[PDB]
């Protein structure tokens, strides 16, 4: 919930709409005239907004109740909350299709090479101590024709909006400290967005990982962005 | 609609509003004691979603074993009360319960609520939206029994100058991000202005005393970003 709250606050809840757009744009899932089940992997899943979102979208639009989902997070306490959310909604709790896994996105040692059709990472890759290694691991995990999809904060192009965002980013750790004694969380959040490579640099890092037909779509003037790539 | 209100609460308090509400319920400490046989009559106003209402009944059950006290959840917005009924259904508690009623009504008048029928009156972050605050306080006095308790959780005036300074920068930038990210300057500016025009701790206390309440008082929370105000009928 700590990350849920910071995402709610930083984006004023609009991250929900970014996630809805992200899922609809990817448009992943087993088509009705096919019996091959897709193997999803959602890295840095946390409470599971994307993982459950992908599964829900695949069912309602395609009638897919076959595809498997691996939800991966480095933090066991963050993962548990995802499974805790799964029981209360009562849909993906104790489901053979859905696996919760404690693992580092830079390694993913438990995952087999060339085993996954769809890789997603949503607002998590910026927290990786090594972003490139995580991108290389993403490539390793996917099989030919596999789609990499990333939702993450980015660079705001417009100077006025960026200037307003910087002040927002300045006042957040101050307010987080005074009200919630949470300076470190908000400062690390703000600094992780600042350090993160812009739309073009990140695209190059995705290409450097080995992905082809790589591109991006800046959302809400580039406060965040959707990056993609296809294997081979 | 209720999601929108939960979001603005999270954003303005940075998620701390849940700690305010838990302190609010714990401080009130309401419920039929195990040495008593008389159930209490609760009224909750301007909280159709049920955050405080469900919390009050849960607390009374947990601490005292009180599973008999009645609760009237009152909101002017029918959409908010639908969500509360949806919450109660999905919760598996307080849905289709004779103890719990969901009622459409204006908090300034509470016409469907009889005089001297309630033991506890609670309003949480809703009274600042009342077009006339005094009318709401007078009505709260009317529905309460002798010995009835008025309890209020609402945004207030910050008493810590450094917290105030930080808040003023917050209040300026927040609606700007509202306009830029959410395409919604109005809601956030309206929220900031509704907090600004609300009476301070001493003024609101006076208004509660003008309603007729005795032994009135307040406790500032988080440097006075919000406050708990109370009053006892006779
Ligand atoms: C804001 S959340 C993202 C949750 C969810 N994907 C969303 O968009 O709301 C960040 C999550 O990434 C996880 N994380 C951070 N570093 C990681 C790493 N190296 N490998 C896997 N997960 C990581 C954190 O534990 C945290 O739960
Ligand atoms: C932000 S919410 C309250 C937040 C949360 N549900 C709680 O009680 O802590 C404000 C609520 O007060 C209600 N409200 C506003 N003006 C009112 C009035 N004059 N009478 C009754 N309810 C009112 C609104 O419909 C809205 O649902």
């Amino acid at each position: 919930n700590r990350y849920d709250l910071m995402n709610d606050v930083m984006s004023l809840g609009i991250h929900r709409l970014w996630k809805d757009h992200f899922i609809n744009k990817l448009d992943a899932g087993k088509r009705p005239n096919s019996t091959t089940p897709l193997n999803f992997i959602d890295v840095a899943g946390g409470s599971g907004d994307i993982a459950f979102g992908l599964l829900d979208h695949a069912e309602s639009k395609f009638g897919d109740t076959e595809s498997t989902m691996d939800i991966v997070d480095i933090n066991p306490d963050m993962l548990k909350e995802g499974e805790k959310r799964a029981m209360e909604q009562g849909k993906y709790f104790k489901d053979p299709r859905v696996r919760f896994l404690v693992s580092n996105g830079e390694k993913l040692e438990e995952i087999d090479s060339d085993s996954k059709d769809i890789y997603t990472v949503s607002f998590g890759i910026r927290n990786f101590t090594d972003i490139q290694k995580g991108l290389n691991t993403a490539y390793r995990v996917l099989k030919p024709g596999g789609i990499f999809y990333c939702l993450e904060f980015s660079k705001i192009e417009n100077p006025l909006m960026d200037f307003a965002y910087q002040q927002w980013a300045k006042v957040l750790p101050v307010m987080g400290s005074m009200i919630a004694n949470d300076y470190d969380s908000y400062q690390y959040l703000v600094e992780s967005i600042e350090r993160f490579p812009d739309q073009e640099t990140f695209k190059s890092m995705i290409e450097k990982a080995g992905f082809k037909s790589a591109g991006y779509e800046s959302l809400t003037f580039g406060i965040c962005a959707i990056h993609w790539g296809i294997k081979v």
